[PDB]
């Protein structure tokens, strides 16, 4: 029951790959320790292949079947629609991988006759054949990190025509079903502020709170054929059109359960029998399976008054504590149960008794003060990876701007405000690119955003307090300052000096640029300006921003 079998053919690149941090005239203003930043390449795919290849054994008990029966009861209340070919086409990212059958993502988006005719033939084939394995391409992701090197993560995806068919059959399902089945435990329904509120209220709802995060080792490779068929049985509980039922059965049998792996050169690399990382159902499937295994493991470990928070493979549990020694024993039982379910741990889970010390989705709750002096909880993270990616993006244009996603998701943080906003607004000003729309990712879905709209986006997501936060925690200040010394990033006092200049330069431009100056950089002046609601903020269409997770799902809004 191997996650993969391999032929020996290499996982090949599609273009020239850079692993060393590119340097330009702007690089040193952000980061001096260049050797600490690197990008993963196909060169390390062979090491990843070794780590993800193992036998999976699964022992399923009554706690597992009981949780599954409850999940199916909630799933039976969902009604999902088929999307038309045209609706699915418009969800395709403009730079999505082209089809092998002679059309690309722009052809799909423009509803070109060639693209639409091929999508219709893929759809008909899904309805008529429920057995033939569907081909997939395997590729090494190029991702940026700071040292202390990780091998490249692998992406496995079917052809563009198939991806459009997945949207037709399952977009509405994967967007609506997880919140129905998991309720408040479904992490992707929350903005960062709502996530903090859920975590703080949950922590407070316990008499003696204890919490832990559970890291499954290579989660996608732990997902078995049983798990994927169980996911399909949950999807089939929905009220669906008969064609959607048939397409979901076909896609499960031909694609989701497994299939052959083809490199960028057309050679057969081997065969997958675990979760594909580049399909529409990756996020929803991972979330449901992680929630199912963890809920059942909680019952096996007799954890009292468990509240879970799940985002794909990322899991955090807050429960009633039985004292440190009993909690340590309980987590070993929780881990044993997770292992029996084929979700063994990476790092063993640790009980935490301070909410601020729990890391989940690489983030933690912290405290600052608003303009009135009131204590305010907000979400932050270690800034090392955001700063290493910002250094890369300073010298190279990338298909996804992590700096922009980081400013959006972490707008109230000390590091996103002082460093990211200051650095990137300086660059955009110099290039007169404040109005140029840039792609970013929010919960795996792709958005095209103009930097000039950031004050309005931040107000809607975090409130006006994100422009007024001060008196950050000594723990948070020290982690930021320590990260800066590690990477050779100038200290926060330099950033404050640079921000007064960026602020003045934006105010000089007038209009939307002046709004950025006023709101984003009010922290940089001695005599702060009274910040009032932005009229443009109410008109913004942010409806599908925090609805569901779509990592690897090829979704554009
Ligand atoms: C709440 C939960 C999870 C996170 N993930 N971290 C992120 N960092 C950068 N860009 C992002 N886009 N979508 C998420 C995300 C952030 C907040």
């Amino acid at each position: 029951h191997m996650s993969y079998t391999w032929t020996g053919a290499l996982i090949t690149p599609c273009a020239a790959e850079e692993s060393k941090l590119p340097i330009n005239a702007l690089s040193n203003s952000l980061l001096r320790h260049h050797n600490m930043v690197y990008a993963t390449t196909s060169r390390s795919a062979g090491l990843r292949q070794k780590k993800v290849t193992f036998d999976r054994l699964q022992v399923l008990d009554d706690h597992y079947r009981d949780v599954l029966k409850e999940m199916k009861a909630k799933a039976s209340t969902v009604k999902a629609k088929l999307l038309s070919v045209e609706e699915a086409c418009k969800l395709t990212p403009p730079h999505s991988a082209k089809s092998k059958f002679g059309y690309g993502a722009k052809d799909v988006r423009n509803l070109s006759s060639k693209a639409v005719n091929h999508i219709h033939s893929v759809w008909k084939d899904l309805l008529e054949d429920t057995v033939t394995p569907i081909d997939t391409t395997i590729m090494a992701k190029n991702e940026v990190f700071c040292v202390q090197r990780k091998p490249a993560r692998l992406i496995v995806f079917p052809d563009l025509g198939v991806r459009v068919c997945e949207k037709m059959a399952l977009y509405d399902v994967v967007s609506t079903l997880p919140q129905v089945v998991m309720g408040s435990s479904y992490g992707f329904q929350y903005s960062p502020g709502q996530r903090v509120e859920f975590l703080v209220n949950t922590w407070k709802s316990k008499k003696n709170p204890m919490g832990f995060s559970y890291d499954t080792r290579c989660f996608d490779s732990t997902v078995t054929e049983n798990d994927i068929r169980v996911e399909e049985s949950i999807y089939q509980c929905c009220d669906l059109a008969p064609e959607a039922r048939q397409a979901i059965k076909s896609l499960t049998e031909r694609l989701y359960i497994g299939g052959p792996l083809t490199n960028s050169k057309g050679q057969n690399c081997g065969y997958r029998r675990c979760r594909a990382s580049g399909v529409l159902t990756t996020s929803c499937g991972n979330t449901l399976t992680c929630y199912l295994k963890a809920s059942a493991a909680c019952r096996a470990a007799k954890l009292q008054d468990c509240t879970m928070l799940v985002n794909g493979d990322d899991l955090v549990v807050i429960c009633e504590s039985a004292g440190t020694q009993e909690d340590a024993a309980s987590l070993r039982v929780f881990t044993e149960a997770m292992t029996r379910y084929s979700a063994p741990p990476g790092d063993p889970p640790q009980p935490e008794y301070d909410l601020e010390l729990i890391t989940s989705c690489s983030s933690n709750v912290s405290v600052a003060h608003d303009a009135s002096g009131k204590r305010v909880y907000y979400l932050t993270r270690d800034p090392t990876t955001p700063l290493a990616r910002a250094a890369w993006e300073t010298a190279r244009h990338t298909p996804v701007n992590s700096w922009l996603g980081n400013i959006i998701m972490y707008a109230p943080t000390l590091w996103a405000r002082m460093i990211l906003m200051t650095h990137f607004f300086s660059i955009l000003l110099a290039q007169e690119q404040l109005e140029k729309a840039l792609d970013c990712q929010i919960y795996g879905a792709c958005y095209s955003i103009e930097p000039l709209d950031l004050p309005q986006i931040i107000e809607r997501l975090h409130g006006l307090s994100a422009f007024s936060l001060h008196s950050y925690s000594p723990g948070e200040i020290n982690r930021v300052a320590s990260c800066l010394r590690k990477l050779g990033v100038p200290p926060l006092r330099v950033w404050r000096h640079r921000a007064r200049s960026v602020r003045a330069r934006l105010l000089s431009q007038g209009g939307r640029a002046a709004t950025c100056g006023k709101y984003l950089f009010n922290w940089a002046v001695k005599t702060k300006l009274k910040l009032t609601p932005i009229p443009a903020a109410s008109r913004l269409d942010l409806s599908g921003w925090f609805v569901a997770g779509y990592s690897g799902g090829d979704i554009y809004h």
